[PDB]
């Protein structure tokens, strides 16, 4: 078996930084992991690959002719800890549906046997500002059974978490996609941990980890590395190791209870944010 | 004539706060303005209307039967300074295309004669994390001739500005949609104004105003008002008045020059962000 997980959240909240560091910690532990980038920004694997980014399936298919002219061994790339990496890509802005590349990529990976039994985890890093097209496909088509939402005390980040949860509820009659937890990627605000715990409880889930804001992230990323590789002794490396451990041990996967806008505002008012 | 403007930018960057305050300042000056909300969050008019939000055209059409059963006088609502307000709405998460309501709304407004000659400005407040579907329609279909992008020193906010600019370039052969400027909505970071000026120069535009981070915004919004209405003497009210004046006087509308990821990273490295 393998655990298929998707990391969702609003743009800029820390999906790719959190995913790549979490996965590096899992690889450091001895797990076999694949990351599938499902965000048009297409830099979801660069810290594993030590790279600028990664050429996308959409780009490589266009240069080869069709996606069938591609071979998996040409598309998947291995980096830190043997983690395997692939980017979906997507159409240029103003052209077609921004999520169309996700559908092409996941189908290609399935057909070509990328989901070999020896994998322990797959992580999809998915744009979450809209829940439609290819960005909804991991939920709609039962590709990621465990959804973890990166958020913060920012109202927009909490709204996004609630919106993603509404999408999970919409497809709960089929497949087995569930909300696994919230990950608070801190903005260094007071009581932020308490706020995200409260939100998770209202949704029916948990806050799986509170990730502190730490400048070591930027110093590692300037050098195209995870904190795990860049400075294994960093306090922030231990934070990502704690997040990885709790993801491994997590057994709570729920159909969430989306809340009203009044509930979100009350949370913010209460915790003095 | 009227000036048709659209405010784009990544989620949570300050589009709705900036738009409603800018428009309040324009109304305070004696201009006649309409705001069209083009973000599924659907709270782009609440500070003009003193409201929780506004019921959307998609919602009202469903309750009436068809969009043709709606009357403009039932849909448009007037608030502070006589500013007229309408919300597009959109499908629930996981269902259909998140931007579909924008197409329905703009077409309804055009057909029903909402664009009366006495209007001086129309502002569309548009989700910008993806540039596709109804979110691209104001650009693709020549609805907003002047695009202003709210951003900040945040890398993701600058990436979004570059992405929106790529969409403008894509449709420059038809219609007359142009980039009018960048608005820096500050994160209280050092040299942020210099950084956004540099980005604007690389794109071929200008930074039309630097909006400071000021807690008076939250105090006004808790009370469902713009800063302009809440505390007309606030320093931040004068900031929005300066932004409004410069939008009124702006004559630079360009086909932008999108930059490479290396250029963005160099900007960030240079200004020590
Ligand atoms: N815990 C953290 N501490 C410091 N910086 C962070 C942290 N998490 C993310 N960042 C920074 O935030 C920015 C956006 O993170 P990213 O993972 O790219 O967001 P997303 O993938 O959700 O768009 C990056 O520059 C990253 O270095
Ligand atoms: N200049 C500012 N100073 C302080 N808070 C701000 C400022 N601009 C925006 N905000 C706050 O940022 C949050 C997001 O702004 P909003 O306009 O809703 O973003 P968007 O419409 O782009 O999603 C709001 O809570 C708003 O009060
Ligand atoms: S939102 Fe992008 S195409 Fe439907
Ligand atoms: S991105 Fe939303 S439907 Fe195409
Ligand atoms: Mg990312
Ligand atoms: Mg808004």
């Amino acid at each position: 078996a393998m655990r298929q997980c998707a990391i969702y959240g609003k743009g800029g909240i820390g999906k790719s930084t959190t995913t790549q560091n979490l996965v590096a910690a899992l690889a450091e532990m001895g797990k076999k992991v694949m990351i599938v980038g499902c965000d048009p920004k297409a830099d979801s694997t660069r810290l594993i690959l030590h790279s600028k980014a990664q050429n996308t399936i959409m780009e490589m298919a266009a240069e080869a002719g069709t996606v069938e002219d591609l071979e998996l061994e040409d598309v998947l790339k291995a980096g830190y800890g043997g983690v395997k990496c692939v980017e979906s890509g997507g159409p240029e802005p103003g052209v077609g549906c921004a999520g169309r590349g996700v559908i092409t990529a996941i189908n290609f990976l399935e057909e070509e046997g990328a989901y070999e039994d020896d994998l322990d985890f797959v992580f999809y890093d998915v744009l979450g500002d809209v829940v439609c097209g290819g960005f909804a496909m991991p939920i709609r088509e039962n590709k990621a059974q465990e959804i973890y939402i990166v958020c913060s005390g920012e109202m927009m980040a909490m709204y996004a978490a609630n919106n993603i949860s509404k999408g999970i509820v919409k497809y709960a009659n089929s497949g087995s996609v569930r909300l696994g937890g919230l990950i608070c990627n801190s903005r260094n605000t007071d009581r932020e941990d308490e706020l995200i715990i409260a939100l998770a409880n209202k949704l029916g889930t948990q806050m799986i980890h509170f990730v502190p804001r730490d400048n070591v992230v930027q110093r590692a990323e300037i050098r195209r590395m995870t904190v795990i590789e860049y400075d294994p002794k960093a306090k922030q490396a231990d934070e990502y190791r704690a997040l990885a451990r709790k993801v491994v041990d997590n057994k709570l996967l729920v159909i969430p209870n989306p809340i009203t806008m009044d509930e979100l505002e009350e949370l913010l008012m209460e915790f003095g944010i």
